[PDB]
């Protein structure tokens, strides 16, 4: 589990979106594995925009933040799974780390920001779904 909070906007996977998120949506795609909700109170977090392929991110399943480098955000064949069809998702950007399914939410970050947030796993890969490019998240 785990979101984005950057303004009001509360940034989690579309796989585990609550009803409290679909309520209040503002934005989702299931091809990007992404949803996006209103909040009521600000958040902390800042979007990076840059073009690192460099960071760190989250693994609840070590309670640890591990140092990845990480593929740029491309359209990778998803194989069908409980949440999905097999597809391509986009905006998918590759690592070599330990993940877990309850893993997915953990964030991805650089020195500019927040990256985006663990999608996809297994056999030594994690899978992150970018948000650099989602510019509106800056503003409203
Ligand atoms: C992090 C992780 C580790 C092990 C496995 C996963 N699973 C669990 C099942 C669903 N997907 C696909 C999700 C999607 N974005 O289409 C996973 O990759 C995740
Ligand atoms: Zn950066």
């Amino acid at each position: 589990s785990g979101a984005i909070y950057v303004g009001n906007y509360r940034v989690v996977n579309r796989h585990l979106a609550t009803h409290n998120d679909w309520a209040n949506l503002v934005w989702e795609d299931s091809s990007r594995d992404l949803l996006v909700s209103s909040t009521t109170a600000q958040g902390c977090d800042t979007i990076a925009r840059c073009d690192c392929q460099t960071g760190v991110y989250y693994c609840s399943s070590r309670r640890k933040h591990y140092p990845v480098s990480f593929s740029k955000p491309s359209l990778i064949f998803v194989e069908a799974s409980e949440y999905y069809p097999a597809r391509y998702q986009s905006h998918l950007m590759l690592a070599v780390g330990h993940s877990e399914p309850g893993d997915c939410g953990g964030i991805l970050r650089c020195q500019h920001g927040v990256v985006g947030i663990v999608s996809t796993g297994g056999n030594g890969l994690v899978g992150f779904a970018d948000v650099r490019d989602l510019l509106w998240l800056d503003e409203e």
